[PDB]
């Protein structure tokens, strides 16, 4: 259920990609073998696209079963490409441009299909985020850091956080995301921003290639994989 990958040599999987239970967004530079390997382990429909001209799809965007959030820099051709892919797959999402000055939506938001956590920097966008993602949204941090999407991985089944999350915050996250599995750890040989290193859903995960055996064990347990 879990594979280790580099994307054209880059171990920071979560900056470059995002997934839901149904779709995965990937950088255009990946070859077809890498795309097929990701599609098989996550059991998703994969779209290769830029966002804002960029391959940093996981840092710039967020999605769940209900909604897809894009930054204000998304380009018309990119929006067209994404909506065409959704239409082709009969996927009806709330596609929403979050017009924040900070365009790193994927770094600032952490969501599954049951709850979402957002950086306090995005407080004035809370209603837009709630209406698109169609889940309970709360404002907060992870291990004192406002880049909650960079510092945790969440799926419908489990959640992995930054290693310095305290038990009271772990209980809050477990409740917010309505998951039965949760844990804390590193990826890519000690990186604490585990959301930058891993994409996952309830069916599988892609973890950055430098992730060690002990780390993989903790990731498996935290995500229920």
């Amino acid at each position: 259920m879990i594979i280790r990958k580099y994307f054209s040599g880059i171990p920071t999987i979560g900056v470059l990609a995002l997934t839901t239970e149904e779709i995965t967004l990937l950088p255009i530079f990946l070859d077809k073998d890498d795309v097929n390997e990701v599609s098989e382990v996550l059991e998703t429909k994969c779209l290769q696209t830029n966002i804002g001209g960029s391959s940093l799809v996981g840092s710039l965007s967020v999605a769940n079963k209900y909604g897809l959030l894009l930054p204000k820099i998304v380009e018309d051709e990119e929006l067209d490409r994404i909506k065409n892919f959704l239409k082709e797959n009969n996927l009806d999402l709330n596609v929403e441009i979050i017009k924040s000055k900070n365009t790193a939506l994927g770094n600032l938001i952490l969501t599954n299909d049951k709850g979402a956590l957002i950086s306090p920097e995005l407080k004035d966008f809370k209603k837009d985020i709630e209406d698109s993602l169609n889940v309970e949204v709360e404002i907060g941090t992870i291990a004192e850091l406002p880049t909650v999407g960079s510092n945790a991985v969440v799926t419908n089944k489990g959640c992995l956080t930054h290693p310095l999350v305290e038990d009271d915050e772990l209980e809050f996250l477990k409740s917010l995301f309505k998951v039965e599995y949760i844990g804390k750890g590193t990826a890519n040989k000690g990186t604490t921003s585990v959301g930058a290193c891993i994409i996952a859903n309830s069916k599988g995960a892609v973890v950055g290639g430098d992730t060690t055996g002990p780390e993989l064990l903790i990731i498996e347990d935290a995500l229920g994989l």
